[PDB]
């Protein structure tokens, strides 16, 4: 078979779902670069892909995006009980009272940065938002942030995954800023471990820092800041979700009216943004043992990829799936392998996002400013998704005028 690296990366989000339209199936068999790879979509190929009997991770992690995305060492990479244990350490920091603790120092430093927002006039909103975020995050987490250090940190997390799949020098940026944000994680677990930062006990960066691997050994300061900054970067990628909520509210009509007057609809809406909007395009995984699966075989080895966006589109299970209507979430089941937008399964047993709780209600402060307190005007613009760029974008990047939370 040929190569369809260059048919991928010019359709990230929709190559895998319209090949799969084209050959009438819920997988096919493609290449991306040396490497033969299944390309699986929906809730039964998800099922299987999250079946740790017949899948591993390790060693399936390019190092481009070890280089950028997501560091060298973190529990991406892992398998099996290393990676229980690991994913044990991230799942405890997700305490209800510890995620509505994020949310509301997230409102807080929105509230704080909109002062700013109305001297400039205009701004774009996706731009706007990275700083708060890294406050919020870095105070939640025990990262000390001077405040004139903010703004660049802020850069530098948004860069490890806005800009590491730009094919251009901001690829390079995404380097540098990786080298960057370890080096200055690791400081921070340096000085945790010498008593010089006093992050507290209920903090990510504590309990990162004083994590004990299956051996009683802590983590090298390395893989403890790669971990940190597993934390500290998706959430900062937040940014991304709540650009689609403004977008939503701006071209979906009736969305506003619904978010104003019904309480129960905010949780619905945030669903209906994480299922319709493009983010997290697909997952990665490797066959750990020869097998067959309907029809199609997964020789040991062979790489396999999960299409996220595919799945939360799919006919079968949502079948309306082009329509944004948050109500679909009312006939939801809670399904841990139709619905992936942050992966699937289960978060203990396997690699499935543990920053759900933190998004939802991170999102949910966002839908609540923006038509309960945040007043602002929206000039015309290309609002379109650019299904381009990774991660997608409205194109403008939704562009406000006149911002004010007096109102
Ligand atoms: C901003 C939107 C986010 C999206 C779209 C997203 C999506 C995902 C996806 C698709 C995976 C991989 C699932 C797999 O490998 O099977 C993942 C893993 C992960 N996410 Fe998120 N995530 C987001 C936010 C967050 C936040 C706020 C955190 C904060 C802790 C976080 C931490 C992680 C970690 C540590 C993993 C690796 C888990 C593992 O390998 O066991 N994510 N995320
Ligand atoms: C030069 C080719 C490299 C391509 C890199 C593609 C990486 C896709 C990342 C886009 C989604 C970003 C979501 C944030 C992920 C996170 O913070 O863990």
């Amino acid at each position: 078979g040929p190569d369809e690296t260059l048919s991928l990366l010019a359709d990230p989000y929709r190559f895998i779902s319209r090949q799969c339209q084209r050959l009438g199936a819920n997988a096919f068999e493609s290449r991306f670069l040396l490497k033969k790879t299944n390309c699986l979509k929906g809730a039964k190929a998800a099922e299987i892909f999250y079946d740790t009997t017949r899948f591993e991770r390790e060693g399936a992690m390019p190092v481009a995006i070890q280089k950028t995305l997501l560091g060298q060492g973190g529990v991406q990479g892992l398998d099996g009980e290393t990676h229980r244990h690991r994913k044990q350490m991230f799942m405890g920091l997700m305490t209800p009272e510890r995620v509505r603790a994020l949310a509301q120092l997230f409102e807080a430093e929105w509230r704080r940065a909109v002062p700013g927002w109305t001297r400039k006039g205009e701004i774009v909103f996706y731009d706007e938002l990275h700083e708060p975020l890294t406050r919020a995050v870095c105070a939640w987490a025990g990262v000390p942030l001077p405040d004139d250090e903010a703004g660049n940190r802020a850069g530098e997390l948004r860069a490890l995954f806005d800009a590491a799949g730009s094919a251009s020098p901001r690829h390079l940026w995404s380097r540098l800023a990786r080298r960057r944000v370890d080096a200055w994680a690791k400081r921070i677990i340096e000085g945790i471990r010498a008593g010089s930062i006093g992050s507290g006990s209920g903090t990510a960066a504590y309990a990162i820092a004083w994590h004990r691997d299956r051996h009683d050994d802590l983590l090298s300061p390395h893989v403890a800041a790669v971990e940190l900054v597993n934390v500290l970067r998706p959430t900062v990628a937040i940014a991304v979700y709540i650009t689609f909520v403004a977008h939503a509210l701006q071209t979906c009509s009736g969305i506003r009216a619904a978010l104003v007057q019904q309480p129960d609809y905010a949780e619905l809406f945030v669903q209906e943004v994480r299922r319709f909007y493009p983010f997290f395009p697909a997952v990665v995984a490797r066959a750990s043992q020869d097998f067959e699966w309907e029809g199609m075989a997964f020789p040991e080895g062979r790489q396999v990829v999960l299409d996220l966006y595919g799945s939360n589109h799919d006919a079968a299970t949502w079948a309306d799936p082009q329509e944004f209507r948050p109500e679909r979430f009312r006939a939801w089941d809670e399904d841990s392998f139709n619905f992936i937008p942050q992966g699937g399964g289960d978060h203990y047993l396997g690699h499935r996002c543990p920053g759900e709780w933190i998004v939802l209600a991170i999102m949910k402060v966002a839908a609540h400013l923006l038509v309960n307190a945040m007043r602002y005007d929206v000039p015309d613009q290309d609002l379109s998704i650019d299904f381009a760029r990774l991660p997608a974008l409205p194109k403008s990047g939704f562009v406000m005028r006149n911002v004010h939370i007096g109102g």
